[PDB]
């Protein structure tokens, strides 16, 4: 939006410096995010996507509960900057806006540069699972229904495919047929949750690497950010999604497929950190499904990218027409390698589970 509008938005919030600039920031696909520069402190300003999160009140109640609980344990988290009237967010001209303090002295990654970073990521999310277990499910109402219900996502995909709104299906038969042919695999976690063989836990639900901030000196995790999808789920949702994004040797939207590989060394690093925090709570069935949770969350994200492509890119932010097709192709390549390397990942998990 225009600067005049954005500076106007900023005036609603209890900022502690004169605003010098407001610039688009980051590579989130969901909310619209800006960096607020002032004559002193920095801020993150976000317009919340109400298409995706229609219940702003409940979303912000969840974020408030999580952050306040963290604060009350002396743990660094997202710091909501209230409106000048003391609200946690503002509705301004049909849009929903919030502000967080900018988290200083941090670095973040779209791509793992070495195993130590990814091990730290694993430790961070594993520990966060322990933290979240202090809530009961009723405290955190789901902000999006069926969020990691892969069979439900597959129904959405099949509908998008059948409608073929833009006639884009013709150019992506191999990708479409990949998702269709994997239909027998999608229900494994949901079935286990439904019959009680997989514990229902409170989870983060979007554990991609760029949602953690590492300290610029120590390299230790400083804060987990993007708290919008904290709700009941399976541990496997958080594990699988982390492996999806972070065990790849390439960016999520890497055009050159020959650069895209699933790294078992990176898998090992994350799992060491993750399981290292959760050894006392992880069940036999959860441990058994750790490798496949990689496949599943990658296929889920991929079919979502492709469905969006087939629907004309209504859900995810895109930079060019084919962007979601480029995204779905990396996810497919990753799953193909995860399948091929299955015995190796199983062995890695078993080795970590005993030690
Ligand atoms: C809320 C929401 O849809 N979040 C999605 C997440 O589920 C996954 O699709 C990710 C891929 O980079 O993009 C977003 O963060």
């Amino acid at each position: 939006e225009s600067n005049e509008v954005l500076f106007g938005i900023a005036s609603h919030f209890a900022l502690e410096g004169a605003v010098t600039g407001i610039e688009p920031y980051g590579d989130g696909h969901i909310n619209t995010t800006y960096l607020v520069t002032t004559d002193g402190p920095r801020y993150i300003l976000q317009q919340m996507n109400t298409s995706i999160f229609p219940d702003t009140v409940n979303l912000m109640r969840n974020v408030e509960l999580v952050t306040s609980t963290l604060k009350a344990q002396g743990k660094e988290t997202l710091d909501i900057v209230p409106t000048t009237s003391g609200a946690t967010w503002a509705e301004i001209d049909g849009g929903a806006w919030r502000v967080y303090k900018f988290i200083e002295h941090t670095v973040s990654y779209n791509l793992v540069p070495n195993p130590d970073v990814f091990r730290e990521a694993g430790s961070a999310f594993g520990d966060f699972q322990n933290f979240l277990s202090e809530f009961d499910a009723s405290q955190l109402t789901e902000t999006i229904a069926h969020f990691h219900d892969t069979p439900h996502r597959f129904e959405d995909f099949k509908a998008a495919l059948a409608a073929d709104k833009l006639g884009r299906a013709a150019a992506c038969q191999p990708e479409i047929d990949f998702y269709l042919s994997h239909a027998d695999q999608y229900a494994v976690v949901m079935d286990g949750l439904r019959d009680g063989s997989i514990p229902l836990r409170v989870t983060h639900n979007d554990t991609k690497l760029n949602n953690i901030l590492m300290d610029a000196t120590t390299g230790k995790a400083r804060a987990i950010i993007d708290l919008d999808t904290i709700m009941p789920g399976s541990m496997l949702f958080d594990f699988g999604d982390s492996i999806r994004f972070g065990a790849s040797t390439a960016l999520e939207d890497e055009k050159d497929l020959s650069k895209v590989h699933f790294s078992t060394e990176l898998f090992r690093a994350y799992t060491e950190g993750f399981v290292g925090e959760l050894r006392g709570s992880i069940t036999a069935r959860e441990a058994e499904l750790l490798p496949f949770s990689g496949n599943l969350l990658t296929m889920e994200c991929g079919m979502r990218f492709l469905a969006d492509y087939l629907e004309g890119d209504i859900y995810f932010a895109t930079k060019y027409p084919e962007h979601n097709l480029v995204r779905t192709r990396t996810q497919i390549k990753l799953v193909q390698e995860m399948e091929q390397k299955a015995s190796e990942t199983r062995a890695i998990v078993a080795d970590i589970m005993e030690a």
